[PDB]
């Protein structure tokens, strides 16, 4: 199999991920340089849906220059039937990496945390709040985490959880940059304790109650990294006004002191 | 490997499912009759947690005589460290069966629906509302669906979604027998259209908004079974007061007329 994007021919090596509409292929250029091509079938999309994709592509293009923690978009082809996005290819996504890895090095966890903060901070500056952050939104590209999507459009699975949901999103049934801080906090909590804060709960109705319940208390077992434990407690504050911000997290001893 | 339950020896053939605390083994008696042994490790459980398991076992024992649509519990062993439940062994659970099967026969769907209603109605009579219904709570035992658990205690996965959640569970952040009707309605909607009502949505915050949104409208594409389409529309009414009940669903032409 093969495909054409803006005149250039790419030969499909394999399919990386499956999406209801979207597909991601590991491809090779004539030069034989590797790339990831995201394909979106638009043949059943509405105007509102089309706009989200258009918005997401527009922000992806614009944010290229702003940070290197955002996945490289090299080119794209947009018609009425489909969208082709030529992106850099990563080694693996963070969710698949975390499932394969039992124990994670403290310097690896700190390096990944810093990258996540830089990527999320960049989007916040441009008025974008992801609101759907989870490990699957991060790509490992040569020991560096890069943010794959902005939450403006749809998501996929390789070839859905409420574990990273902030309390204010549930209580409002409101969402601000602080919502992204809670979700990042759950990703760091997982990379630290091997599990999300409310991962143990089975009943989904009960899990949602716990997240918004002031009385329910998250457990922060004592660890050698005292700075890391403080970050977790700061990110996982139920009141978004009292929750730590990203510019503050970037000035924290956990990120700054080695 | 082998295990002892109430004096009787069972040899483990294989592990069927994995739970954080619970485990399910396909075992053989000395007679060489097959059984499923559920093992629960209690070594880290609290009093409240212990009570739920005790309650769930007590209802499982009591409901044996009331319906054959509830999984057979033959024996059990309860100590301070663990719980062993000797149950009948099924062919496969409904979730695994639905993933393997692309198209389902209309008589198979109707037969399974009837069994589900009988099992859920039996629990409702004894004042139990499951509140966590999904295909994984149903076991296929010789062309008959049997309800595995009562939602009083924890759940497992073979060796978590918000897709079956009723609107009243979200709006109250209330739960009555009508909540179970919505979840059964989502299972039937899946067995009919091949997908849950809000399955397409990716953003979990957005999916929750849609479920409780009166304006959002579920799509009921025209099918040859007119009675089936009416049941779906009746089960998936957002107001629980206007939502159809189980005793009514048992009198519906879809269940009664062939
Ligand atoms: C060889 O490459 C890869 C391998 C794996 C991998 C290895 N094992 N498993 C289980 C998965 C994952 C990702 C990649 N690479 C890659 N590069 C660019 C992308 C751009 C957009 N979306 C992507 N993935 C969407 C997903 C998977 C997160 C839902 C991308 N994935
Ligand atoms: C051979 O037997 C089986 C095979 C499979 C099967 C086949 N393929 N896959 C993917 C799965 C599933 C279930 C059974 N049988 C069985 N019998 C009694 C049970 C009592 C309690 N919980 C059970 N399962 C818990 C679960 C899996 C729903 C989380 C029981 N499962």
């Amino acid at each position: 199999q093969s495909m054409s994007v803006k005149g250039r021919i790419y030969s499909i090596l394999k399919q990386i991920g499956s999406g209801g509409s979207s597909k991601v292929f590991q491809v090779l250029n004539e030069k034989k340089q590797i790339y990831a091509i995201k394909y979106v079938n638009l043949e059943e999309a509405d105007n509102q849906t089309l706009d989200s994709y258009r918005n997401e592509i527009a922000y992806l293009n614009k944010l290229q220059q702003h940070s290197d923690k955002i996945i490289r978009l090299y080119d794209y082809e947009i018609t009425d039937q489909y969208i082709y996005m030529v992106m850099e290819c990563g080694n693996i996504d963070l969710n698949s990496w975390l499932k394969k890895k039992k124990s994670i090095d403290p310097w690896e966890r700190k390096s990944y945390w810093k990258n996540m903060l830089e990527a999320v901070h960049t989007i916040h500056q441009h008025g974008i709040v992801h609101s759907d952050l989870k490990p699957a939104n991060f790509l490992i590209v040569d020991g560096m985490l890069k943010l794959i999507d902005f939450g403006i459009a749809n998501q996929m699975q390789p070839d859905g959880t409420v574990n990273y949901m902030p309390p204010e999103a549930i209580k409002d049934m409101k969402i601000s940059p602080k919502s992204d801080v809670w979700s990042l906090g759950c990703i760091l909590y997982y990379m630290t304790y091997g599990k999300t804060p409310f991962q143990q709960i089975i009943n989904q109705i009960s899990k949602l109650h716990a997240i918004i319940d002031p009385n329910h208390e998250i457990e922060f077992p004592d660890i050698p990294e005292k700075d890391l434990q403080d970050v977790l407690k700061c990110c996982l504050k139920r009141d978004p006004k009292q929750r730590i911000s990203i510019p503050e997290l970037l000035a924290h001893p956990y990120v700054q002191i080695q």
